[PDB]
């Protein structure tokens, strides 16, 4: 179990298994972007490889921005535009009720399938805690999104102090 | 008159005049992003000021990817959404046809209102020309696409030999 | 209050309300670049707009470099080259005891009347605490320091042990 | 066909189809990085997919370093420590004359059988051409050097005059 | 006594003496990357200026890859090829026993006589601790391996929980 | 002899031999920032050493900032606060008539002599020429300005069309 501080958004998360931060940047405005590596090592020292179909990002949720429930609803949709700006249909919706030790929120999730039939389909989970923090877990038919996993980040975030 | 080469992407370009490259990187796969100088100078051999409502992306379009005024159309839409991820209604369509010394191409514009009454409307302009080329205009109310400018840009295109 | 370990340069600080980092790499060697927001908020996960004419530095004053009050009289003399290399005249000198939870310092300000009619004037606030750590808050009457804000963060400061 | 200028380095090259730069700042002292397209395009204007086990570098040989044919054979030595520094066996050797538009130069091939029996065998292709340029052609077993094409990539080369 | 946390790394380890971090970017993935100073301090706020023949690179040492002596000689053979890719012969070998408060390691330290007489000979020191970590010190002739301080750096490894 | 090309700044110049670019940012928004190589190659490639105490700044100098002979002296000026903020006396003093290939234009010289005793004296080499650009060449004592070599860089600039 590995937690990461982010003292700029005010919070601190597990890293889910098997992922690593994208780059340093985000932490300096309080968010964080998440990689899924693929397996194969590196030469030490070196960045693994990642896949290129799944993301993650999260971070605190602007006061000024966006219930938890309508909140992740609306974010969810702009964040599929935002990730997957193609023509399609949204399938499977759902919605998560979350609790981050004590904290209620509520995660959007849905899929797309798109008017090009040789695009795999996307997914989306995004969830939102909580001052408040949102999650936002990308993936594809091919490489989807771990609703479970999606869960419990979003239900690990603490407030820091 | 400034004209850019673009050996990756296939083409040259002329620069927008007030605009500057915002990055190297683009180039390396044959786009270009461009940014708006304020017009407040900086010290000299410092990068100066830029807009930060306003953008241009150009580069060549995978021939995979999307007539050139359908094209237009659908890359336009695209664009809108992933620049423009926030829930609105696009008013004020325009199509512009286009002649790049004698290569034919197409432009869809529109503007966004938005649901939120606090954000000013978006604008977006997209040309394909042609080999193709795209081109992306990017505004707000507060800072409008050029609609001239951004018609003469896609016409100063020109295929590298 | 959100407080932020430099643990290269050896200490903590509180960041100010409405200000971000402006890099990573600053902390690589014990320093930190602060940038101001703009108070626009970004997409959610994207970096939010900051302002151009306004910075704060922080770091571990070297043992080689540079009383308090004198070190920061000088700091703050050559940092206003630095930022402000335009030929201009020095006013509304002060000069700010500070003590940072019992770690004496000293702080001077000056404003700088530039000879060129058209620019705003310039404004430094340089403070030196203790090892011995430094603050530099640069502004222009347009955005100018906020000086008890400015004495506050450095009085922030605390040794990492 | 697609040229492109290096001019710190004082040469020209053509580009191999399906290939990209990987960076620009290769370019700032007189070398070049490429990296293959893996084929699925991205967004227009974002960087492409590429292959993480296949890249090519080319640049000046520096008169300091290292016949053609001895040279190629060292440089290719060291390359392959470098990008390939596991333990195994090198086999299939071959070395290739080359012809730039008549400047002459050597190539020196092999592939290596890893101890690591888990481990895609490598492959190394080095050119050097003439001042002298060199060209490093990496892949694998699941990657192959195209032999052909890094032999057109050399004997493209042309001094910039 | 100045200490690092690598989160993702899953240690912290004790900053050596006169030594900075060379990027952010390391951590991200669990490593992390050190330059040495030279001495000579640079403007307040701005990077020091470093060695360019010494470095040192530590991080999580992945389960998939390589007793802790056989694997620090594996490790010490490879890292020498990677930043050593020249040819030369291996001289004044070393193995030093670690205990990095009561978990053990071991590590492996040579010196390489490089064929070209001008080249300063190579010195590496590689130590594997241990869930593993690894530390790689590469110095010079002219500028050598304080081996003292790389078992320290060693021994001052510790698991974050 | 190498000529580059920067298309946003409008002009070409002859790179100084022994230097490289030491980004490519700056060619974004039209200067150029210049490297001078320790001499010591890098393994093939890969970015060479370069010294820490000399640079040349070259660019379009903005219409609005700053005849030829005051426009050096006040950029020559401002330039040696930006780039040697520390106390100290000008000394050595000279003015340089420029000619690029029929376009006139005029350089500033100076050295500082620091306060601190122990800082080798600061060189610098300020030209315009003409649309104007500029031309800046910052050494020392212990690498001194080009005098030749930095009249010879401003002469080579020629206006591309
Ligand atoms: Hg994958
Ligand atoms: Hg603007
Ligand atoms: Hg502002
Ligand atoms: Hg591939
Ligand atoms: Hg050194
Ligand atoms: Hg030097």
């Amino acid at each position: 179990p590995v937690r990461i501080d982010n003292p700029v958004g005010g919070f601190s998360f597990a890293l889910p298994a098997g992922w690593v931060e994208s780059d340093a940047a985000h932490f300096d405005y309080g968010s964080a972007l998440l990689s899924k590596t693929t397996g194969d090592p590196p030469f030490p020292g070196q960045p693994p490889p990642v896949c290129n179909d799944t993301r993650i990002v999260l971070g605190r949720l602007d006061q000024k921005l966006y219930t938890d429930s309508k909140a992740a609803a609306r974010l969810g949709s702009d964040m599929g535009e935002f990730y997957m700006p193609y023509p399609g249909t949204r399938i499977n919706q759902e919605t998560v009720s979350l609790d981050a030790n004590g904290v209620s929120g509520s995660a959007s999730y849905y899929e797309v399938k798109f008017s090009d039939p040789s695009k795999p389909n996307g997914q989306i989970w995004t969830g939102v805690i909580g001052q408040r923090w949102f999650v936002v877990w990308l993936g594809t038919a091919n490489n989807p999104v771990d609703k479970g996993a999606a869960k419990a980040l979003a239900e690990s975030i603490r407030p820091l102090v």
